[PDB]
């Protein structure tokens, strides 16, 4: 007397099937693949985690079945890439997120290392933590295009400006790149991720502007999936700011996000600017959304954001063949037990695709890699390819580029 759980189109991702005669069990066909979203029950058909858990109630008759909003083939196709990135650069997780830009949908959710849900036994309470939703991080150099965005709009600049970046000091700490240049463009400031040039924006601003700006964008706002353990990350409430604290905060100091939060930024820049909400289960079209920032300015900054992912950009190794993306590469320093900054990485890449009308948005993030890269470009960029290249292809997406 236990629902079914499918994906979008049927799929079985969750079943009760018969073992013993009469008495029956809890079989999860894709297994480790899709574990942290789905969850387990026990031996009393009660939901302990995940969408299990979630939809207890729902899938006994207090008996229905539950289409969730992942497409299956998707979700195998992250966690291939994502369970052997998180192995080949010896990381300590991965999270991937991947959400349809104009209805909210979640496609995939996917974290390395997993578990089997078929075999639980000796899986401690850890590795069940949905990284996706539990894991807090500073985005880094991701919020960039969210700057640029609300430097268009505040009128400080205009969309063919050159920068000044020769690096300086702000009170006692001091802003440069990771390549010095003497001036750079807007979309050289995203293509270079220059932290010299967003800095310089985010003084020429009212602190509010960010803090406005980020959270139309949905950061520091909860999810509200449903799930256990979603955490809704630590936002700045300052009622006063230092100068170094606004400039710092123009490429990811003073904020935590989960993945799934930041997919969701990207799913309101891939929408042009209108926000969603993110639902785990196939939802019936339309989802209208709300408008949180001109559409002009959106697509202008997309358009910026092709040359991360072109040649010069710090993205160039997540290249498509015959598509346009518009990505932005990411990389922070993570903190320690002590509050301070060690010497640990996540390594972020986030965009949409394609480029001339984004469908899909994704984020993938590498925590902790240690085997000869530590920075998004070069760790995570290749995935996001591989990836969104096989997103693209399995969903019959028009090439965009000609390559
Ligand atoms: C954006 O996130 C931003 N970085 C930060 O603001 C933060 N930390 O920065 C770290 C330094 O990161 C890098 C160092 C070196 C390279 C690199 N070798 N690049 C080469 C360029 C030419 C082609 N080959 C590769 C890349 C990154 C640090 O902590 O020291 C940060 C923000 S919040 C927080 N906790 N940390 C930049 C530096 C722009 N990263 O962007 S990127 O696209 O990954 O390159």
């Amino acid at each position: 007397s236990r629902g079914m759980i499918t994906d979008r189109s049927g799929r079985p991702l969750a079943v009760s099937v018969p073992v013993g005669g009469g008495e029956s069990r809890r079989y999860y066909p894709s297994g480790e693949v899709t574990a942290h979203l789905i969850g387990f029950t026990n031996v009393d058909s009660q939901g302990i985690e995940g969408v299990e858990k979630s939809f207890d109630k729902w899938l006994t008759g207090q008996a229905h079945n539950l289409a969730l909003s992942i497409d299956e083939r998707l979700q195998a196709l992250v966690y291939r890439e994502l369970n052997n990135a998180v192995a080949f650069n010896k990381a300590e997780s991965g999270s991937a997120v991947l959400v349809d830009v104009n209805t909210g949908e979640v496609l995939a959710m996917a974290n390395s290392p997993s578990y089997n849900p078929n075999n639980l036994s000796g899986t401690p309470k850890e590795a069940m933590r949905n990284r996706t939703i539990t894991d807090v991080f500073e985005p880094g150099s991701t919020v960039k295009p969210m700057v640029v965005m609300t430097a268009l709009q505040r009128g400080v600049v205009r969309e063919n400006s050159v920068l000044n970046t020769i690096p300086y000091r702000i009170n006692g700490h001091e802003i440069k790149d990771v390549a010095r240049y003497s001036e750079l463009t807007l979309t050289g400031v995203l293509q270079k991720s220059s932290n010299v040039g967003v800095s310089k924006l985010a003084l020429a601003m009212p602190s509010s502007a960010l803090v406005d700006t980020y959270s139309r964008f949905g950061l520091g706002k909860a999810t509200n999936l449903g799930l256990v353990g979603e955490r809704s990350g630590l936002y700045p409430q300052k009622q006063r700011w230092s100068d170094i604290e606004r400039a710092t905060f123009s490429f990811g100091y003073g904020l935590m996000v989960t993945p799934l939060q930041l997919a969701r930024v990207y799913a309101t820049i891939g929408s042009y600017g209108i926000y969603r909400p993110l639902s785990i289960t196939k939802v019936d079209p339309p989802v209208p959304g709300e408008r949180v920032f001109p559409e002009s300015i959106v697509r202008t900054v997309v358009h910026m954001m092709e040359s991360v992912a072109l040649p010069g950009g710090g993205g160039v190794k997540a290249a498509i063949k015959g598509y346009r993306i518009a990505i932005k590469t990411g990389t922070a320093k993570k903190v320690g037990p002590d509050g301070r900054y060690i010497n640990k990485y996540i390594a972020y890449t986030a965009g949409v695709a394609p480029a001339s009308q984004p469908r899909f948005a994704l984020v993938v993030v590498i925590n902790d890699p240690q085997a000869g890269k530590y920075y998004g470009g070069a760790v995570s960029a290749p995935v996001f390819g591989a990836i969104m290249g096989g997103v693209l292809r399995t969903m019959n997406i028009e090439p965009d580029a000609l390559t």
